[PDB]
RNA sequence: CGCGAGGGGAGCCCUAGCACAGGUGCUGCAUGGCCGUCGUCAGCUCGUGCCGUGAGGUGUUGGGUUAAGUCCCGCAACGAGCGC
């Protein structure tokens, strides 16, 4: 089930504007674009979900983020459809790093959300 | 007190003396207060996060607008205070 899906049309991307580090994940350069090695992809997908799963079952929250248009919307979906926080707009600076202070606004949200109906 | 004369006496006053007052005498570079000026000009900063060996940055650089740090949209920043 997996392979086919991917092999479908979900691999190989940016071309000639890469990073040599990422050279471990790549099959070849067809007509220009870098054809990522899915074979290896799979292997990694595993360990990844393993982690996700080994966490999704222990009451742990995850934070998804995607501030790019060619991927905004969807991320908005998959998040609400999982109750997992997320970021679709401008990922403010110091969120995680200055949470306590960013939160201050979240509180200001309800501060109004309440004064809304009154 | 006292028949009374007169005698003691608390304020206030006059003399004497003691302790002290008073000085627009100096220092506005010892000061408080208050006033004048840049100028009512659009400005000056703070809390936390982040960058930087550090002084310090970022915020408050950029795009449009305004009498305006006025408002907006952007953004490793997220907000706030004194000014407007």
């Amino acid at each position: 089930v997996k392979e086919l899906l991917e092999a479908g049309v979900h691999f190989g991307h940016e071309r000639k504007r890469w990073n040599p580090k990422f050279a471990r994940y790549i099959y070849a350069e067809r007509n220009g674009i870098h054809i990522i090695d899915l074979q290896k992809t799979m292997e990694e997908l595993e360990r990844t979900f393993r982690f996700i799963e080994d966490l999704a079952m222990r009451g742990g929250t995850i934070l998804f983020v995607g501030t790019k248009k060619q991927a905004q919307d969807i991320v908005r979906m998959e998040a609400e459809r999982a109750g997992m926080p997320y970021v679709n707009q401008r990922w403010l600076g110091g969120m995680l790093t200055n949470f306590k202070t960013i939160s201050q606004r979240v509180h200001r949200l309800e501060e109004l959300e309440a004064l809304f109906a009154s």
